[PDB]
């Protein structure tokens, strides 16, 4: 229930990948441009944050890098990936867990998305359920939201 | 069909709104901050547009104005109006209609909002249909669709 700004001096190092919805379920399927996994965030120096992130374009696992600009909200970003997206980081019901609020301002597709993320690769089931529930809240249905602690994350790559 | 972006050095002067349509109800119903009717916009200086509005306080005509203040990506603007906003403006089928799509990054009731423009007070039927169409594509649904054209918008103020 607890969802609160997130204090980023705690965000650097390791993170996982638990769950993608969208309200455009292509972005976040097999090679859709947000089917992505967090590995490392790291905070730069003006305020910007910098994250690694392992995909797998048709089968096989790689990595590319984003940098995630500060807005003047707090907890907001914007972030040049697919055309231009803001979202917001929250912290979810404690500092090992992120919940993540994306939308991208295509013209054409608009579409919002949250990630999920946990200093461990799998969570408990009641985090889940919460999770899902505050996404069905912003109108996405649960067939949109992928469970990924049961796919591959492409681990081997991470470090 | 035709949405395309806006050209600002088309932009000013006078526009009514048409509707308002939001998957948080209460922010475009009576007293929301959102139930705004739109009167003039102006391009000022470093590329930030302005505006003014009327809005209905418990039951007596007001007005007041917004900036909107440009992003790196063209046809899209950032609004500190009730949190943090950010928004697209596109052209809808021709320069005298706007279509704008808008978030509030709200951390705990985030909501997406369309605003429909017109250079005309209430526009043709065929527009209006296009219009919720292009919502529902966005999973809002048709109660969530307010016709201003329907109530009153305030014009005593305008000018």
């Amino acid at each position: 229930v607890a969802i609160r700004n997130f204090d980023i001096s705690k965000i650097s190092g390791e993170w996982y990948s638990i769950f993608l919805a969208s309200d455009v379920k292509e972005k976040i399927e097999e090679n859709g441009s947000m089917r992505v996994f967090v590995d490392v965030i790291r905070a730069l120096d003006n305020s910007s944050l910098y994250a690694e992130y392992q995909t797998k374009v048709n089968g096989e696992c790689t990595e590319f890098p984003m940098v995630f600009d500060k807005t003047e909200e707090d907890g907001v970003y914007s972030l040049n990936y697919d055309g231009y997206n803001v979202f917001r980081i929250s912290e979810f019901e404690n500092d090992e867990h992120i919940i993540l609020y994306l939308v991208n301002f295509d013209k054409d597709r608009p579409f919002q998305l949250f990630e999920f993320y946990a200093r461990e690769p799998d969570v408990s089931p009641e985090i889940k359920e919460e999770f899902v529930k505050i996404v069905q809240k912003r109108g996405i249905v649960k067939e949109n939201i992928i469970d990924l602690t049961k796919i591959d994350r492409c681990f081997q790559l991470r470090g």
